[PDB]
């Protein structure tokens, strides 16, 4: 119910839909630049160079304490790529940990389709682990030195607010972001931050595929992916039974595709016509599971207004990959996500922010017998 963390409590912000960034004080003297939050990424990087869409950047000439490491590195994604050269400077997080480390930085200084224009981050903290940070897991994380050159705790949780705010606690566990019980499932390995999905739900009907679809390739949490990405025969089976639950009005097809959107009157978006989705993790004990359960509201996102106007437009926020599941802000908007690295688990909890309506509410409920869960893992 208190709050010893209350200080980092709102420290998350974003210009609706395009990224949520925490304020992160670099060099010496204080360069403060806005930091978009990634778990599906290893690497702490920062424009240091004009762009269109940069208001600001990293400017190494001007930091006494900046050290060049003399190698330079290039890092694509799914979407979007950079390049930048390596160093490192004093860092710090002024409504996040009272502390100041000395992390690797890479300086942008050229990027393809990375930067989102109005975003306002200019940068982007990788919280995951070694094993994918570019050049080579020896580019030591700014978490491991975090918590390699500070006594705070291994630890750190989200709660990302969609429509925009959130909260990043880093060392612990806030109350107040939360309802009901927190309920964990294992980190199946720590490169990305890995799990394990077991059952897939909609509006309380087994999609029923074979777990190992689930995870096919692998499942991760990913705070920088907007969507709720899904393997291939995942994401057909999904749309299908989908439309199937919200046959009282139809749309095109290019509209569960992403093609197309559809606008709604303001306020009169019929919520109740879509079917709520669950998701079945694996948990801590032997053939134990739980689920998470998002609304329309989380999947079904808005489109930047044309310009303060009576038309509310969505995008359908579940789409497909070729590289597994990715559990993006679709999902993590309607909980309060426990990265807990000490324990090599994530916890997950109803969200005292998500968006919801009078009827129905995201919700995370346990525990399930699941047999046979070891086998839905990729190998
Ligand atoms: C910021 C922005 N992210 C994207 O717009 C986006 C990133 C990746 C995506 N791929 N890989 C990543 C990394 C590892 N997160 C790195 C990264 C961060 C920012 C920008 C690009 C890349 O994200 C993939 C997609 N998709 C293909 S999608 C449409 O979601 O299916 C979209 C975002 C994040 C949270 C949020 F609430 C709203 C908007």
């Amino acid at each position: 119910r208190r709050g010893s963390f209350v200080e980092m409590v709102d420290n998350l912000r974003g210009k609706s839909g395009q990224g949520y960034y925490v304020e992160m004080t670099v060099g010496s003297p204080p360069q403060t630049l806005n930091i978009l939050v990634d778990t599906g990424s290893s690497n702490f990087a920062v424009g240091a160079a004009p762009h269109p869409f940069l208001h600001r950047y990293y400017q190494r000439q001007l930091s006494s304490t900046y050290r060049d490491l003399r190698k330079g590195v290039y890092v694509p994604y799914t979407q979007g790529a950079w390049a930048g050269e390596l160093g490192t400077d004093l860092v710090s997080i002024p409504h996040g940990p009272n502390v100041t480390v000395r992390a690797n930085i890479a300086a942008i200084t050229e990027s393809d389709k990375f930067f989102i224009n109005g975003s306002n981050w200019e940068g982007i903290l990788g919280l995951a682990y070694a094993e994918i940070a570019r050049p080579d897991d020896s580019l030591e994380p700014f978490f491991d030195s975090l918590v390699k050159q500070t006594h705070v705790p291994n630890l750190f949780s989200l709660q990302l607010c969609g429509a925009v705010g959130g909260s990043m606690i880093i060392g612990g566990i806030d109350h107040s972001l939360y309802t009901g019980s927190l309920w964990y499932t294992p980190i199946r390995r720590e490169w990305y931050y890995e799990v394990i999905i077991v059952r897939v739900e909609i509006n309380g009907q087994d999609l029923k595929m074979d777990c190992k679809e689930y995870n096919y390739d692998k499942s991760i949490v990913d705070s920088g992916t907007t969507n709720l990405r899904l393997p291939k025969k995942v994401f057909e089976a999904a749309v299908k039974s989908i439309k199937a639950a919200s046959s009282t009005e139809k749309f095109p097809d290019g509209f569960w595709l992403g093609e197309q959107l559809v606008c709604w009157q303001a306020g009169t978006t019929p919520w109740n016509i879509f079917p709520v989705i669950s998701l079945y993790l694996m948990g801590e004990v032997t053939n134990q599971s739980f689920r998470i359960t998002i609304l329309p509201q989380q999947y079904l996102r808005p489109v930047e207004d044309v310009a303060t106007s009576q038309d509310d437009c969505y995008k359908f926020a579940i789409s497909q990959s070729s590289t597994g599941t990715v559990m993006g802000a679709v999902i993590m908007e309607g909980f309060y996500v426990v990265f807990d690295r000490a324990r090599k688990r994530i916890g997950f909890a109803v969200s005292a922010c998500h968006v919801h309506d009078e009827f129905r509410t995201a919700a995370v409920e346990g525990p399930f017998v699941t047999l046979d869960m070891e086998d839905c893992g990729y190998n």
